[PDB]
Protein backbone atom coordinates (compact mmCIF):
# COMPACT_ATOMS: atom_id res chain seq x y z
CA UNK A 1 0.00 0.00 0.00
CA UNK A 2 1.43 3.30 -1.36
CA UNK A 3 0.76 6.57 -0.50
CA UNK A 4 -2.21 8.29 -2.95
CA UNK A 5 -0.46 10.22 -5.99
CA UNK A 6 -3.62 12.64 -5.76
CA UNK A 7 -2.94 14.84 -2.76
CA UNK A 8 -2.21 18.51 -3.01
CA UNK A 9 -1.96 21.37 -0.57
CA UNK A 10 -4.97 23.14 -0.24
CA UNK A 11 -4.16 27.03 -2.90
CA UNK A 12 -4.62 30.06 -0.62
CA UNK A 13 -3.70 28.95 2.59
CA UNK A 14 -1.63 31.23 5.10
CA UNK A 15 1.61 30.06 5.55
CA UNK A 16 1.57 32.11 9.08
CA UNK A 17 -1.91 29.96 10.06
CA UNK A 18 0.30 26.63 10.15
CA UNK A 19 3.86 27.79 10.70
CA UNK A 20 2.46 28.75 14.66
CA UNK A 21 3.50 28.10 17.97
CA UNK A 22 3.32 24.18 18.45
CA UNK A 23 0.21 21.32 16.96
CA UNK A 24 -0.65 18.12 18.65
CA UNK A 25 -2.55 15.37 16.74
CA UNK A 26 -6.00 15.11 18.00
CA UNK A 27 -7.01 12.48 15.63
CA UNK A 28 -5.09 10.38 12.54
CA UNK A 29 -6.44 8.05 10.09
CA UNK A 30 -3.71 5.51 8.94
CA UNK A 31 -5.06 4.09 5.75
CA UNK A 32 -2.80 0.60 5.81
CA UNK A 33 -4.38 -1.75 8.42
CA UNK A 34 -1.38 -3.38 8.37
CA UNK A 35 0.40 -0.79 11.28
CA UNK A 36 -0.97 -1.55 14.80
CA UNK A 37 0.71 0.44 17.23
CA UNK A 38 -1.16 3.96 18.24
CA UNK A 39 0.84 7.09 18.82
CA UNK A 40 0.54 10.21 20.13
CA UNK A 41 2.16 13.39 18.59
CA UNK A 42 3.03 16.66 19.28
CA UNK A 43 5.23 18.71 16.74
CA UNK A 44 6.90 22.37 16.29
CA UNK A 45 7.39 23.73 12.45
CA UNK A 46 9.57 27.07 11.60
CA UNK A 47 9.92 28.57 8.44
CA UNK A 48 12.09 30.81 7.52
CA UNK A 49 12.70 32.10 3.31
CA UNK A 50 11.20 28.63 2.33
CA UNK A 51 13.08 26.35 4.71
CA UNK A 52 11.38 24.93 6.89
CA UNK A 53 12.72 23.32 10.21
CA UNK A 54 10.68 21.10 12.93
CA UNK A 55 10.70 19.29 16.30
CA UNK A 56 9.27 16.53 16.23
CA UNK A 57 7.94 14.26 19.34
CA UNK A 58 6.02 10.37 19.05
CA UNK A 59 4.67 8.69 22.29
CA UNK A 60 3.71 5.20 21.78
CA UNK A 61 0.54 5.03 23.77
CA UNK A 62 0.38 1.01 23.96
CA UNK A 63 4.46 0.83 24.62
CA UNK A 64 4.70 3.54 26.31
CA UNK A 65 7.95 4.63 24.88
CA UNK A 66 8.76 7.93 23.03
CA UNK A 67 11.02 9.32 20.52
CA UNK A 68 12.18 12.31 19.28
CA UNK A 69 13.17 13.90 15.43
CA UNK A 70 14.48 17.49 13.72
CA UNK A 71 13.04 17.45 10.11
CA UNK A 72 14.36 20.19 7.69
CA UNK A 73 13.18 21.06 4.44
CA UNK A 74 12.23 23.37 1.18
CA UNK A 75 8.37 24.55 0.70
CA UNK A 76 7.31 23.63 -3.04
CA UNK A 77 6.46 26.57 -5.00
CA UNK A 78 3.43 25.33 -5.76
CA UNK A 79 1.40 25.36 -2.37
CA UNK A 80 1.99 24.45 1.66
CA UNK A 81 3.71 21.22 0.71
CA UNK A 82 7.17 20.23 1.81
CA UNK A 83 9.53 17.23 1.97
CA UNK A 84 11.67 16.78 5.02
CA UNK A 85 14.67 14.86 6.00
CA UNK A 86 14.94 13.93 9.40
CA UNK A 87 17.81 13.21 12.33
CA UNK A 88 17.07 11.50 15.38
CA UNK A 89 17.52 13.70 18.72
CA UNK A 90 16.87 13.38 22.13
CA UNK A 91 14.82 15.57 24.36
CA UNK A 92 17.80 17.66 24.91
CA UNK A 93 17.33 17.75 20.76
CA UNK A 94 21.13 16.25 20.93
CA UNK A 95 21.87 14.60 17.87
CA UNK A 96 21.68 10.74 17.95
CA UNK A 97 21.69 9.61 14.56
CA UNK A 98 22.20 12.31 11.86
CA UNK A 99 19.28 11.98 8.53
CA UNK A 100 19.16 8.70 6.41
CA UNK A 101 19.30 10.53 2.60
CA UNK A 102 17.07 7.67 1.89
CA UNK A 103 13.90 8.44 3.90
CA UNK A 104 11.73 11.39 4.27
CA UNK A 105 8.58 12.50 4.60
CA UNK A 106 6.25 14.76 2.83
CA UNK A 107 4.04 16.87 4.56
CA UNK A 108 0.94 18.43 2.78
CA UNK A 109 -1.32 21.20 4.39
CA UNK A 110 -4.87 20.94 3.47
CA UNK A 111 -6.39 23.15 6.20
CA UNK A 112 -5.69 25.74 8.34
CA UNK A 113 -6.63 28.35 10.92
CA UNK A 114 -6.04 30.08 13.77
CA UNK A 115 -7.08 27.43 16.35
CA UNK A 116 -6.31 23.83 14.05
CA UNK A 117 -4.92 22.28 10.69
CA UNK A 118 -5.56 19.16 8.81
CA UNK A 119 -2.58 17.39 6.94
CA UNK A 120 -1.43 14.55 5.18
CA UNK A 121 2.08 12.92 5.71
CA UNK A 122 3.74 10.49 3.20
CA UNK A 123 6.56 8.86 5.32
CA UNK A 124 9.22 6.59 2.99
CA UNK A 125 11.84 4.65 4.28
CA UNK A 126 14.12 3.65 1.03
CA UNK A 127 11.63 1.89 -1.32
CA UNK A 128 8.77 1.46 1.12
CA UNK A 129 5.74 3.63 2.04
CA UNK A 130 4.32 3.66 5.27
CA UNK A 131 0.62 4.54 3.59
CA UNK A 132 -1.67 7.33 3.56
CA UNK A 133 -1.56 9.25 7.14
CA UNK A 134 -4.22 12.29 7.65
CA UNK A 135 -3.51 13.85 11.03
CA UNK A 136 -6.17 17.07 12.53
CA UNK A 137 -3.80 19.32 14.69
CA UNK A 138 -4.91 21.85 17.25
CA UNK A 139 -2.42 23.84 19.19
CA UNK A 140 -4.53 22.93 22.70
CA UNK A 141 -4.26 19.20 23.61
CA UNK A 142 -7.39 17.22 23.53
CA UNK A 143 -9.24 20.34 21.89
CA UNK A 144 -12.04 20.04 19.41
CA UNK A 145 -11.06 20.90 15.54
CA UNK A 146 -12.65 23.84 14.32
CA UNK A 147 -15.67 23.57 12.30
CA UNK A 148 -13.63 24.15 8.93
CA UNK A 149 -11.08 21.65 9.85
CA UNK A 150 -13.99 19.46 9.91
CA UNK A 151 -14.86 20.62 7.03
CA UNK A 152 -11.78 20.00 5.17
CA UNK A 153 -12.05 16.01 6.44
CA UNK A 154 -14.71 15.41 4.54
CA UNK A 155 -13.75 17.28 1.56
CA UNK A 156 -10.71 15.17 1.56
CA UNK A 157 -12.74 12.52 1.12
CA UNK A 158 -12.28 11.10 4.39
CA UNK A 159 -14.92 10.30 6.98
CA UNK A 160 -13.91 11.78 10.52
CA UNK A 161 -15.84 8.82 12.16
CA UNK A 162 -12.81 6.33 11.28
CA UNK A 163 -10.28 8.62 12.75
CA UNK A 164 -8.95 7.24 15.96
CA UNK A 165 -9.07 10.32 18.54
CA UNK A 166 -5.48 10.77 20.69
CA UNK A 167 -6.97 11.89 24.19
CA UNK A 168 -8.11 8.98 25.04
CA UNK A 169 -5.34 7.05 24.71
CA UNK A 170 -3.09 8.12 27.90
CA UNK A 171 -0.78 10.06 25.95
CA UNK A 172 2.45 11.65 28.06
CA UNK A 173 3.60 14.51 25.91
CA UNK A 174 6.95 16.55 26.62
CA UNK A 175 5.95 19.55 25.87
CA UNK A 176 9.04 21.33 27.46
CA UNK A 177 10.69 19.96 23.93
CA UNK A 178 7.69 21.27 21.92
CA UNK A 179 7.93 25.04 23.56
CA UNK A 180 10.62 26.60 21.49
C1 LIG B 1 -0.80 10.41 15.81
C2 LIG B 1 -0.22 10.66 14.64
C3 LIG B 1 0.92 9.79 14.12
C4 LIG B 1 1.02 8.48 14.12
C5 LIG B 1 -0.07 7.48 14.48
C6 LIG B 1 2.25 8.10 13.50
C7 LIG B 1 2.74 6.84 13.28
C8 LIG B 1 4.05 6.50 13.03
C9 LIG B 1 4.61 5.16 12.99
C10 LIG B 1 3.79 3.87 13.20
C11 LIG B 1 5.93 5.27 12.77
C12 LIG B 1 7.02 4.16 12.68
C13 LIG B 1 7.30 3.70 11.26
C14 LIG B 1 8.39 2.66 11.36
O1 LIG B 1 8.31 1.81 12.28
O2 LIG B 1 9.36 2.67 10.57
C15 LIG B 1 6.21 6.66 12.64
C16 LIG B 1 7.45 7.20 12.43
C17 LIG B 1 7.76 8.46 12.03
N1 LIG B 1 6.81 9.48 11.88
FE1 LIG B 1 4.90 9.41 12.66
N2 LIG B 1 2.92 9.27 13.22
C18 LIG B 1 2.13 10.32 13.56
C19 LIG B 1 2.43 11.64 13.27
C20 LIG B 1 3.54 12.11 12.55
C21 LIG B 1 3.82 13.48 12.25
C22 LIG B 1 2.81 14.63 12.45
C23 LIG B 1 5.01 13.53 11.63
C24 LIG B 1 5.73 14.70 10.97
C25 LIG B 1 5.42 15.98 11.15
C26 LIG B 1 5.52 12.20 11.54
C27 LIG B 1 6.76 11.83 11.12
C28 LIG B 1 7.39 10.65 11.40
C29 LIG B 1 8.81 10.36 11.23
C30 LIG B 1 9.88 11.35 10.79
C31 LIG B 1 9.05 8.96 11.67
C32 LIG B 1 10.44 8.21 11.75
C33 LIG B 1 10.65 7.22 10.66
C34 LIG B 1 12.01 6.61 11.03
O3 LIG B 1 12.28 6.32 12.23
O4 LIG B 1 12.83 6.43 10.11
N3 LIG B 1 4.66 11.37 12.21
N4 LIG B 1 5.04 7.36 12.78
Amino acid sequence: MDCSTNISPKQGLDKAKYFSGKWYVTHFLDKDPQVTDQYCSSFTPRESDGTVKEALYHYNANKKTSFYNIGEGKLESSGLQYTAKYKTVDKKKAVLKEADEKNSYTLTVLEADDSSALVHICLREGSKDLGDLYTVLTHQKDAEPSAKVKSAVTQAGLQLSQFVGTKDLGCQYDDQFTSL
